[PDB]
């Protein structure tokens, strides 16, 4: 029967939202409205049709990291006989941004063709907010007194509005940029400060390092002792070293207290230690918080916790039974394939009749640092707490090509965290070229409950960095009852 205009209204046409909207509309023939604030990428809104990863996230970030890598690859070609004038060779940033804009734009265009050509799936441009459990309002602006454009009468509501960069909140915070503005910079900065120690700060440090003009430099300033909290300790220390050798100055236990604007348009930065310094740009990558604050969630009575995160059960359902929330807005794991999986599971549950909850354990991820990280499962620190007896397997080697390339700092590192009792693999931590590609396949094995014996019984593929996975038999050391031991009782 027809009660309402739509079966489903989706707030946010991102990784989660479009998966949900598309699945609900084509495989279940439901009537689906999808709300987003613009159709094409660009400031001041930044995010658009396709969401954060397509417009100002992993797609454009990966293109720019690929771009930055050519600095290393061009240097390394010399050893192999490639002679070119490397005297003051630095790249054209405008070329990169033009090329990246062209690619993202063509994805935005591809999503418009999807909407126009897909029956029962419609796109509603503006700002979503709830009036009640069955009514979503689309406005011209975020401001709740702005003109109402549409009133969407709907059975189910899916909240998939993702996240937004946190600010520093100090005098001169407004002279700083984020990931959002970094993507639309008119020029590659000569003197770059990346504030933060998360995967975004580190990935962007490597981009600015690759595209810096000829006398330029990148500083990475983190308020803690060691970058990349939540990652393997030895991977974090080895990457810190390898950023150093690539020319990035990593500064620990440091936070800006004050930014002021210089005469020439640069930024004077004061720090904890008393130090003052000038940077052409200062970028903040210090957190991303749910975008729940303009959705009028209290009006409809949807439970908000954490940093404005929407509370859900294993089925991504809110306090209101017809309203669901997925992706970065629910906190949990802020990854694109997770949001897509929750979106898929939401449609299977509510419209498919076949209930499913997204499995958030043993999810592999990557950091597109130079060099990159590939990780799946737990650190030895959290293994040694939750587990009786833990074996740590560890191997570091230098691909022979780096004897020729000159890049002798490029240690490839594998670390396997195991349960000593049954040999079950709890964690795999890799640092080096192709780690993100290798870890995907490792994620499959770990899903199937792979044991260390499954790794070293596999015939190697020679020569690769990945064959070292299948040559780790003897533990480096153990933990019994959460304490590190040389050898086992
Ligand atoms: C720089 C960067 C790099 C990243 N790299 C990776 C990576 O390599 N791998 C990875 O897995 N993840 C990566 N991520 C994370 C990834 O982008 C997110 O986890 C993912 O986009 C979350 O999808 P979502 O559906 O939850 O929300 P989003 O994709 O953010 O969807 C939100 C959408 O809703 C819109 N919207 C917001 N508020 C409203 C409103 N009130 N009304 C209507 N529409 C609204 C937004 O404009 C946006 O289009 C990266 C993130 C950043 C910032
Ligand atoms: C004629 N027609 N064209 N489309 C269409 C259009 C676009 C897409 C997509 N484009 C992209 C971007 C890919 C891209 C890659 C390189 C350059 C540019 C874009 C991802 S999904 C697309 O993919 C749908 C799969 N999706 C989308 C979101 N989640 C999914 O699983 C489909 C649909 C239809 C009718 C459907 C049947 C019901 N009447």
């Amino acid at each position: 029967p027809m009660s309402r205009a739509y079966d489903l209204v989706v707030l946010g046409a991102g990784s989660g939202g479009l998966e949900a909207g598309w699945n609900a509309a084509v495989t279940h023939k439901k009537k689906v409205a999808v709300v987003d604030v613009q159709a094409t990428h660009g400031p001041p809104l930044f995010a658009a049709l396709g969401g954060t990863c397509v417009n100002v996230g992993c797609v454009p970030k990966k293109l720019m990291v690929t771009g930055a890598q050519y600095m290393d690859l061009i240097r390394e070609s010399g050893g192999f006989g490639w002679e070119m004038d490397r005297e003051s060779l630095c790249p054209n940033w405008k070329t990169l941004i033009a090329a990246k804009n062209k690619v993202v734009n063509s994805i935005n265009e591809s999503y418009k063709s999807m909407f126009a050509d897909t029956e029962g799936l419609s796109f509603h441009m503006g700002f979503g907010a709830l009036q009640d459990a069955h009514t979503v309002v689309v406005r011209k602006s975020e401001d709740p007194h702005s003109d109402v454009l549409e009133t969407l009468d709907t059975e189910y509501i899916l909240i998939a509005t993702g996240s937004w960069p946190t600010r520093l909140g100090v005098p001169g915070d407004e002279f700083c940029i984020t990931s959002n503005e970094a993507f639309y910079l008119e020029d590659a900065p000569k003197r770059m400060l990346c504030v933060g120690g998360g995967y975004i700060a580190v990935e962007f440090a490597g981009i600015f390092n690759g595209y810096k003009p000829c006398g330029g430099y990148v500083d990475l300033c983190y308020r803690g002792d060691l970058i990349l909290r939540g990652f393997d300790t030895e991977v974090r220390k080895s990457l810190t070293k390898q950023l150093g050798a690539n020319g990035i100055r990593v500064r620990t236990n440091l936070n800006p207290t004050k930014i002021t604007k210089n005469e020439d348009g640069s930024n004077h930065v004061h720090f904890n230690d008393g130090t003052e310094e000038d940077y052409d740009q200062v970028m903040l990558a210090i957190g991303r918080v749910p975008r729940s604050q303009a959705l009028q969630l209290d009006k409809a009575g949807v439970r908000t916790g954490k940093n404005g995160a929407v509370q859900v059960d294993a089925y991504s359902k809110t306090s209101v039974d017809n309203i669901y929330a997925i992706g970065d807005v629910t906190n949990r794991v802020m990854l694109t394939p997770v949001a897509i999986n929750e979106g898929a599971a939401f449609v299977e549950t509510v419209f498919g009749g076949k209930p499913r909850a997204t499995d958030h354990t043993k999810v592999a991820c990557a950091v597109f640092s130079i060099p990159p990280i590939g990780t799946c499962g737990m650190t030895e620190e959290e293994a040694a707490k939750n587990y009786e007896t833990v074996a740590v397997y560890a191997s570091s080697f230098t691909p022979l090509m780096h004897n020729i390339s000159g890049s002798k700092h490029k240690e490839f590192m594998i670390r396997i965290i195991t349960n000593e009792s049954n040999g079950e693999v709890l964690g795999v931590h890799m640092l080096g070229d192709s780690a993100p590609e290798i870890i995907q396949s490792v994620g499959i094995c770990m899903k199937m409950g792979a044991k260390i014996s499954d790794f070293h019984s596999t015939i190697g593929v020679h020569p690769t960095s990945a064959e070292e996975l299948c040559s780790m038999r003897t533990p480096a050391y153990f933990y019994e009852s959460g304490k590190r031991v040389e050898k086992l009782s």
